[PDB]
């Protein structure tokens, strides 16, 4: 589990939205596994703008955060799971890295602010949906 909280924005996995995200719903893409609700109160968190490669990353398996090495944001085959068939995803950045599923919704920062959440992996791999192209989430 996990958020952005940016502005009077809530940045969440689309397959983690409560009934109170989709009944305040901003946007949603599945095929990027996204949702953004709006929230009453103003969050803390900042977007990064830049083509960052490095950063650091929570995984609640582990209740750590690790540093790093991405690639850029592609188009990118998921395996089935019990929320999506198997598909391709999109804005995914590829890192090794330890993940399970539940460890969607941590957060990728760099120096500049949030990258991304937590939203693929497996084996040794930790996938992440790209965030700082929603340049909106800025205003
Ligand atoms: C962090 O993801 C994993 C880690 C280890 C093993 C497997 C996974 C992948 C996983 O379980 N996925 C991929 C998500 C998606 N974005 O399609 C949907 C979801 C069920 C939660
Ligand atoms: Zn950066």
């Amino acid at each position: 589990s996990g958020a952005i909280y940016v502005g009077n924005y809530r940045v969440v996995n689309r397959h983690l939205a409560t009934h109170n995200d989709w009944a305040n719903l901003v946007w949603e893409d599945s095929s990027r596994d996204l949702l953004v609700s709006s929230t009453t109160a103003q969050g803390c968190d900042t977007i990064a703008r830049c083509d960052c490669q490095t950063g650091v990353y929570y995984c609640s398996s582990r209740r750590k955060h690790y540093p790093v090495s991405f690639s850029k944001p592609s188009l990118i085959f998921v395996e089935a799971s019990e929320y999506y068939p198997a598909r391709y995803q999109s804005h995914l950045m590829l890192a090794v890295g330890h993940s399970e599923p539940g460890d969607c919704g941590g957060i990728l920062r760099c120096q500049h602010g949030v990258v991304g959440i937590v939203s693929t992996g497996g084996n040794g791999l930790v996938g992440f949906a790209d965030v700082r192209d929603l340049l909106w989430l800025d205003e």
